[PDB]
């Protein structure tokens, strides 16, 4: 029969809504809930993790129909994903790959991560440096993406990743990003020292991109993930180093993740992950890349 969240409460948590991805998926999840005619109880982290946490609790204590976790580090939640379950609670996942969870949605990275390395290593004629932001190895779509970057340039050596990685932050991200960037084209200011700049979601990106620009140093090419609008735009400009961004389909994430919460409700068993397909634009295909999210 037809799905349906008629006379359920669903717990729906999320460790921030502070970018394109984030909001994205949370919206569309507490929205999907409501058009199947459930009871969204939706907690947002503001990206504290005691406030993650505590969140959790909360939800846990209410002894919703399901809980779903949306992204926070893997290490952080996990007691609470597994508690929720011990107390009788369905758990599901957007971006956590969790023991914890039935049913973890999110897009297949191992594809996204190589896909972004071999533009990357083609894009630099499989040589020179490759400044990284590292700063997100505890998220699981994240981890994965780096460990695709590690294992695609393990196979063109003439690829380096410049040492101490960089950490990424959220919230302030752009700034930080910025910062950490200008302050490290200081450090390499020879033209091709450095040839391109890796991160594993595309907020990083954005900062980087633009210190790039202001420090005149738009021969570096810079790479991310998600398909946020505003770096979209900026890989379509032919003047901007962003090169290559894999897009992602949150809201769709989100509403999988849901629509799947209805299926295990209504009996069916889960596949342990559900993935939901990812676009690579670089700046040729960014346009038919940003249409088929429109
Ligand atoms: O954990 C940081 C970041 O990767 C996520 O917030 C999000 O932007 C996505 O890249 C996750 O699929
Ligand atoms: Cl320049």
């Amino acid at each position: 029969e037809a799905l349906s969240l008629k006379g359920k409460r669903i717990g729906i948590s999320t460790a921030g809504t502070d970018h394109f991805f984030d909001l994205q998926a949370y919206n569309a999840q507490i929205a999907e809930v409501k058009r199947l005619g459930g009871e969204p109880l939706a907690v947002d982290a503001g990206r504290s993790d005691g406030k993650l946490v505590a969140q959790l609790q909360t939800l846990i204590a209410q002894k919703p129909d399901a809980i779903v976790q949306l992204l926070g580090t893997l290490t952080v939640i996990d007691p609470w994903l597994k508690r929720a379950r011990d107390a009788g609670i369905p758990v599901l996942t957007i971006d956590v790959g969790s023991s914890h969870s039935l049913n973890n949605s999110t897009s297949d990275n191992w594809g996204i991560g190589k896909d972004l390395a071999l533009q990357l290593v083609s894009d630099i004629g499989g040589e020179g440096n490759v400044v990284v932001f590292n700063g997100f190895y505890g998220v699981t779509p994240c981890a994965i993406r780096y460990d695709q970057l590690v294992n695609v340039i393990k196979y063109f050596p003439k690829v380096k990743i410049i040492q101490p990685e960089l950490r990424d932050v959220i919230p302030n991200t752009v700034q930080d990003a910025f910062a950490q960037v200008t302050a490290i084209l200081n450090k390499y200011p020879e033209k091709g020292s450095i040839k391109a700049i890796w991160s594993a979601w595309d907020i990083p990106q954005l900062g980087a991109t633009q210190a790039l620009a202001a420090a005149g140093r738009t021969e570096i090419k810079t790479y991310g993930v998600d398909g946020s609008p505003e770096v979209l735009q900026l890989v379509a400009d032919p003047a901007s180093p962003a090169a290559a961004d894999v897009a992602q389909q949150p809201a769709e994430l989100g509403r999988q993740a849901i629509q799947n919460v209805a299926l295990l409700l209504s009996g069916k068993t889960l596949p342990r992950e559900s993935y939901v397909p990812a676009l690579l634009a670089n700046k040729q295909t960014v346009n038919e890349v940003t249409r088929k999210l429109g």
